[PDB]
């Protein structure tokens, strides 16, 4: 097939600046940072992802940087580049709010249909994009939706692009079999994830347990603030035939015919009303602000 023409950008260790730790977890431990290219006169807020050093480590991280550096779509984070020590470190964009998970837990109050509709049609567009460029995620979770600004996200996480039981398509449990039709499985328990203000899909029953229930029909339940026509979308993303699933193509179509009239497909009390930071806010946007750019806007 196409040759991947992407550019592998090696950085240097004094181009860019560790800030503080944004969060440590089983991929590693991620800092906040800034990078300052060669003479540019630009400071781009950065995020730092570092790995003991072991050849088997160095591969996988190695092998994530390969994905990320292949993606360019307004809906998936990219690779900025990397950084050759003797740790060996990932430079990626700054998404200043976080996960998608944690936001919606932490920001509930102020969460309107609008914008978890939003939401739902910006992730459909990365799915659609990976299926585009023949990339299966095999790891979409609203934990790898990182929010950039709260009307802006984007998916993450390509260590497994090419085991979480609980966000799996039953094939895939079952057989190992890893389709953009398993992704579409995943986009549905993402929505689930988003419509529950950030619920455990099947909170306290053990992952074993999970093919079983599958397989005799069970899923997860209609969410207080979905009506039939969201659910039914959600219900579909759960079929046993893969085929019958709909396509992210479909999903896009969907929930923006939705977003249009937000209040008709979500019912939250306290809708409109609610407000999240914009960069229409006051301080939206700690050391010289002065000729700090997004990645989004700075490119070579
Ligand atoms: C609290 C917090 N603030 C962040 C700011 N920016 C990023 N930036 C990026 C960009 C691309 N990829 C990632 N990695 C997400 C990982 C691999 C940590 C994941 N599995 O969620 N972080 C990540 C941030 N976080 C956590 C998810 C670690």
């Amino acid at each position: 097939e196409a040759p991947n023409q992407a550019l592998l950008r090696i950085l240097k260790e004094t181009e860019f600046k560790k800030i503080k730790v944004l969060g440590s977890g089983a991929f590693g431990t991620v800092y906040k940072g800034l990078w300052i290219p060669e003479g540019e006169k630009v400071k781009i807020p950065v995020a730092i992802k570092e790995l003991a050093t072991s050849p088997k480590a160095n591969k996988e991280i190695l092998d994530e940087a390969y994905v990320m550096a292949s993606v360019d779509n307004p809906h998936v984070c990219r690779l900025l580049g990397i950084c050759l020590t003797s740790t060996v470190q990932l430079i990626m964009q700054l998404m200043p709010f976080g996960c998608l998970l944690d936001y919606v837990r932490e920001h509930k109050d102020n969460i309107g249909s609008q914008y978890l509709l939003n939401w739902c049609v910006q992730i459909a567009k990365g799915m659609n994009y990976l299926e585009d460029r023949r990339l299966v995620h095999r790891d979409l979770a609203a934990r790898n939706v990182l929010v950039k600004t709260p009307q802006h996200v984007k998916i993450t996480d390509f260590g497994r692009a090419k085991v979480p039981i609980k966000w799996m398509a039953l094939e895939s449990i079952l057989h190992r079999i890893y389709t953009h039709q398993s992704d579409v499985w995943s986009y549905g328990v993402t929505v689930w994830e988003l419509m529950t203000f950030g619920s455990k899909p099947y909170d306290g029953i053990p992952a074993s347990e999970i093919s079983s229930i599958l397989e005799k029909g069970e899923r997860l339940p209609q969410p207080p603030i979905c009506t039939i026509d969201v659910y039914m979308i959600m219900v579909k993303c759960w079929m046993i035939d893969a085929d019958s699933r709909p396509k992210f193509r479909e999903l896009i179509i969907e929930f923006s015919k939705m977003a249009r009239d937000p209040q008709r497909y979500l019912v939250i009390q306290g809708d409109e009303r609610m407000h999240l930071p914009s960069p229409t806010d006051s301080n939206f946007y700690e050391e010289d602000m002065d000729d700090v750019v997004d990645a989004d806007e700075y490119l070579i």
